[PDB]
């Protein structure tokens, strides 16, 4: 009757917190369970979390909502995986792209169970998927458009064509992102950060650079702002071992 659904939040409040006090936010990744509203239908809501400083409320803001393709509990086994990217790793990424539309580069990539668990390669047969969460970017590097709205799904999928195989179909049916609120979740840490840590202008230069998933900066550091709450504390880990799995798959 019903598709699972992944829907991705982040919960802040303004806090004391630690420097390694001063004020700054205390933030952790939550998932929303609902597959009754219409896909973009989600508000910023008050979450339970409270501050320590000034007796402030925490607030929730859906970040972005994943739908799965086809009906069943089994829907559930779809999940995903995403991380911000760094002038510290390994991989490259594209540095020109991200300076030109001052914009934070992500890879996301599909997973299933059972678990490690399964990774869902792309259609051109990638393990993950190079994004932006911002419209307009054009990378020169994987020349293809970031925006995931626009090439998630597309690029899990194949019609089959020139490909000459049998149609291939995303697990997820739509990516929607919640561009007013992760406007406003950047700016928050873009301010406290600036503030806190002034130094940090020099490469974070603009509150569209702002990894608000893993909250690492693009240095390769993380924010000194923020406090992150993991599963200890009531939060989620992302990142690249960091799994989350759509839910609420109905059967009927």
């Amino acid at each position: 009757a019903n598709p699972s659904r992944l829907i991705v939040a982040i919960e802040i409040v303004e806090d004391e917190i630690p420097l390694t006090k001063v004020d700054g936010l205390k933030a952790r990744i939550i998932l929303i369970e609902d597959n009754t509203s219409e896909v973009g239908t989600q508000r910023v809501l008050p979450g339970t979390l409270v501050s320590d400083k000034d007796g402030s409320q925490s607030l929730v803001y859906p970040l972005f909502e994943a739908p799965v393709s086809f009906f069943g509990k089994l829907g559930d086994s779809n999940g995903m995986r995403v991380w911000s990217t760094t002038t510290a790793d390994i991989e490259e990424f594209d540095e020109a792209a991200m300076a030109k539309f001052k914009t934070r580069q992500f890879r996301i990539q599909l997973i299933e169970k059972p678990e490690s668990p399964v990774i869902v390669k792309t259609a051109d047969q990638q393990d993950y998927l190079n994004i932006t969460f911002d419209k307009g970017v054009y990378s020169d590097m994987y020349n293809a458009d970031l925006y995931v709205g626009d090439v998630l799904v597309d690029s899990y999928s194949d019609d089959g064509v020139v490909s000459g195989l049998s149609p291939l179909y995303s697990p997820f049916s739509q990516f929607y992102v919640y561009h007013e609120n992760i406007d406003l979740v950047r700016q928050m840490i873009y301010d406290t950060e600036m503030r806190v840590n002034p130094a940090a202008a020099a490469h974070t230069t603009a509150p569209g650079e702002i990894d608000f998933l893993t909250f690492l900066a693009v240095d390769g550091d993380p924010y000194q702002g923020i406090q992150v709450l993991g599963p200890l504390d009531g939060g989620i880990t992302l990142g690249k071992d960091g799994n989350i799995y759509a839910s609420g798959g109905t059967d009927g």
